[PDB]
């Protein structure tokens, strides 16, 4: 039943700032919606995701700047990708952008599963568990693996990210559960092979 | 194979550096387990939980105060029952207890559950996804749940936590993967009925 | 079964089926597809069952009370844990009057099991919800060292089990979150 | 486990049936560990320790014995508290509970029991859970009120047959001994 | 089947028949769903795989007793046991029109297995609920010791298998209570 | 069973017989897990439950073509197909040996289930690999319509399932893959 | 879906097959929608658009039909390159394939030519993937060196014997016309 | 197959050919249990497959690369691809030469039947893994509007299948993880 925000691609290279000014531009203000899909949202926000992050007030007075809080706590804050910058801005600022569409626990769990393939059979840092939460383990895991393979490997990971989402893709295109259109969208403008 | 700390109790009402002063008296100093239980200890330090919270040194160095830091980020910051703590300090210590014995994802989602259980079918808060993970959202449920039921709530939220774990080591005794003694004086300090 | 409304806790078993025949008084006729007319809480399947054949509107509450003490006390045999502990089988009796008398009794011995020292203190028991002869004297060895400290424990690992099962029915909408809050609640000790 | 060592006639009492199994296992005897290990008067230690003998199991005297026999076949399944209505169901459901355990014939007689309440005119349908208390009575009571003694002999053949079908399917899984079944249509069926 | 009327035990195979085409006896309508319209107890779907290419009602009483033993006796080859034992070919022809003839016959099988020892007085047959040349070799052997004694023991394991059943059907409601009841009343013995 | 040889389409009852004694004939050993040492092609097993009691060196090739013709053509009914049909019988007889009497009866009851339009010729049989008189009364009627055609076509129907459960038996290694390329060119026609 | 419509003679060419289509199934057919919805020259829409006419259905001529039924059930399968090595194991694989769909005859081709490489002595097994490449002609080519001119009616004979147990299984599941699968076993089987 | 060592990306056919040749040049013996003897590459089973019936040591390298593009370009019909787009015909082998050609193929089908617009530019291909006209005829359509971004974009999605599916493989000890890493670094682009 949950509302993510699929509704739009932001340029590669993004950031934060930039992804959720995008979500507050292309969601502006009312936006009708089925009940089965959190019903209607004012600056994209649900009324179920404001009550859940604490607004108690009527929807209709929502503020841009409210939203833009609940929409921090939901895919930035909640998901610790504000300790996951402090390594690395690029990571952070894809698993954001994947986070806003997805839910952040489908790229962080990825994203574990390749740094763990990327280990090399545990002798720069032991397996994570995939458990799509970001703490102390797999930040120092991300920090072992960009101290061995440095920058090159910042780049492979996000391409590796990529390789994760767009096969995702393919299996909710085939179920009807992605447009077709935003699928090809995203492979032009955040593909980078 | 997971190494956690089920070796004896605290007092109920210890806070968070007893519980962990508590680990590093009752396993100070290097003690051996079989190679399917994690191996050896180094104060209560496994070498692959040294490993994944970034101690690279040999296992024989590791300080107590190193050991300190690497409980504090598996069961305390890692969780974040810090953030738990600004709400609620006897919550925190009571996650933070049955974390340390049963891993700290066991009791937050029973945590989570129990929130949802007392929301009056949603009038006070939405129900969370029970995932184990404490963030914004269960953060504001357990701040909406104590302004309607104050300190009254907490204690009952305490005793409700103590249920579930107490059911929880019926379970595992039944299967021989608790030592009954344990849960016999488990319920004699912990369980307030 | 009857989980509509709180009773004080450690109450007796007079106490609970008072509480029964108080909360739910009177002949009230109801629809066949609500369990038809109900008496002192009886429904005309538990009167018939228990061998009341007369009409559900001349049901006495001494014969209503008689009906309870056999589905809830003396059928599930309460009376004989009684002889070794009033306190355990009234706690028995308050759960099995809640979910039925067979959960409890269950949990009653899964927990005897766990507490038998790897059956050096008495062998296991079958978890069937009857208390027999097995069950008597496997409380009874459980009691033999300290009596005062292993009835306590022994309530309060019963009430982590009934706790628990609180959550799972709240969270199927087989049981009240208000009732399920203020059972607890009218637990909270020091 | 039980005791399916030998048969006792038709219209033996619950005192001939625990004298029998007295007699057929006296004294020591022998058993592997992997069936509950050696017997005194057909009392494993496992047996006598959960009826609470703490003693040796060299000292455990025939009445202690017959006693313990007692509480696991009679006094536990509350076959006694049936013996008051009848004492020939009673004997049935004993000699039966000797063998198997006295929870497979107690299931059996409610579900016979719930088949001849004609769509529950004549009383409710009891849970079969095996275990006797006031229901499974009274429900014996009232088939007893409205079928007399016919109804009585009707409802042993009835457990005679859920038995003897049992036995066939154990001794398919050589859970049985055919001699034994042989023997037991023979002395027990009346059908 | 036939599950129409309790006949009395040991009735012969002429008996067994001819009670069936007396209670069912003429035209009798039935609805669609459950073979339709019978004559002499005879459903169009048994008259036309039997051979019978007629109108129904000039099916006369003859031609209707032909189609019954064709599927209860000489089809089962229930005529071949009945030359080793009438006795027992007259039970299973009687247990066949009830439940359908592979029911009894396959329950023969079982216990004739168990009653070979472990295969030293005739090996395992198939219980295939066919009656050949094995299973009439079987019933031979079993019966070549002690031949009243075998023949009356086999009938009363028939009986048990039969009247467990009788049980499993009256729980799915596929058999009448009073049916059953009436069913062991016929058969009470010292 | 007897898979061991080719006998030439369309061998007679007494030709398939014959084959099986000549190329089994007397004493052959074979492993105890295997139904263990043959005379004439009968397994001790085979004999006992046919009711030969005396020693294996003691039968007679006489004895054992009694043995295979009552496990694989009065056993089966085939005697009573062959009054209807003497070709389709010793087709159900030839397979029945290689697999097992039931396994072409089935594929046979299926077969005519399919030729009897919407159950317009005759009603479906259960597939029950039995014959009896259902199945004879199909086979009659099949015939009355056609009569050499359809005996042509119902064996060309029986031969394509036999031909791919022998595909199936070669994919397990149950069939030597020889003995199928041997089978097919056997019946390879214009 | 496919055009299990009519029977062709034994021995009948890949040209004649398609013919016989065209023919019984000439211009425009009514057909439900759950179907594959009207057929012209046997051609659906979806078929027709599958291969490439972007056109009007109605503007189908009936040679844009026949290359669209080569290209399905001809060259797709790849039966021209089957042809070269045996005409009529191609004919016969078409004219099931038709009916059928092409990969159904084309795996029990596989599986038959994997059971006569006699333990893969003289060529390894197939993957039985129903798809013509160079391994299974290969396969095909060490079959008709081994076996000859009697391999490759044995292997036409194998395949019908597929087929008609196919046709058994459909007509019991009412997915095929019985009086169809009577006149293929009449016009077709050879066993 | 040759996941043996890694290809510069947008290698040609005869390029991935001439690397697999190079990098597993020469007769080297191993015992029956490791393939058997190779030859270029090309294990006993191989080469028979494909109609090699000489010694292994006598294998050509001619004779090899024809194996090569029969098992992984002619037999896919990546040379029928090839003539609609030469890139994705090179990325399709290159793939099938690593995972098997059916792998990508299928994964080829998916792709296109997602950017068919439901169904309005060409019908669902079945994903059989199988290239004939029908998959010829969708590429032709799909590239149609704006050839250049479609191809890029589709050789962009195959890489994103093939990339999860090293995840998997690495995951489940069926690649090597710096196979992985250096296959990802191979393809970084701005
Ligand atoms: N695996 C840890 C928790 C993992 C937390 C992990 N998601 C992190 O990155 O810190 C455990 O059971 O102690
Ligand atoms: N349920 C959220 C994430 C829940 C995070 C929760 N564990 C928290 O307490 O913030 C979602 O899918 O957006
Ligand atoms: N003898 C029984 C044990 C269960 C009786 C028990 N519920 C009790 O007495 O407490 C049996 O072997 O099946
Ligand atoms: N076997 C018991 C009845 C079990 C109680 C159960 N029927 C309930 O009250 O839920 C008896 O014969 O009294
Ligand atoms: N006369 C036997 C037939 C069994 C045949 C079967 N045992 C086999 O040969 O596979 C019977 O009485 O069923
Ligand atoms: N002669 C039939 C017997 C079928 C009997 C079965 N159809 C039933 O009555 O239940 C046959 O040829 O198998
Ligand atoms: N059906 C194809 C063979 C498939 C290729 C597959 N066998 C592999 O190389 O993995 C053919 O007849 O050539
Ligand atoms: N007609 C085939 C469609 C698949 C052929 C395809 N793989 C291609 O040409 O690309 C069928 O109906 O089963």
């Amino acid at each position: 039943h949950h509302h993510h925000h699929s509704s739009g691609l932001v340029p590669r290279g993004s950031t934060k700032d930039e992804i959720f000014a995008a979500i507050l531009s292309r969601e502006g203000g009312y936006v009708d919606h089925p009940d089965d899909r959190g019903g209607p949202t004012h600056w994209g926000i649900t009324l179920t995701t404001a009550r859940a992050n604490g607004y108690m007030g009527d929807m209709r007075n929502l503020t841009r700047n409210q939203a833009l809080k609940i929409l921090e706590a939901d895919y930035w804050y909640g998901p610790r990708l504000d300790q996951v910058a402090i390594i690395s801005h690029s990571i952070a600022a894809e698993l954001c952008d994947t986070g806003v569409n997805m839910g952040p626990s489908i790229p962080i769990k990825y994203f574990q599963r390749w740094l763990n393939v990327f280990n090399d059979q545990q002798k720069i840092y032991p397996d994570l568990i995939a458990d799509g939460q970001i703490g102390p383990r797999t930040l120092s895991a991300l920090t072992f693996f960009l101290s061995h393979r440095r920058d090159e490997g910042e780049m492979i990971l996000i391409r590796a990210l990529n390789c994760s989402q767009g096969q995702r893709y393919l299996e909710l295109a085939e179920k009807r559960q992605a447009n077709e259109s935003f699928v090809y969208g995203w492979i032009k403008e955040r593909v980078r092979l």
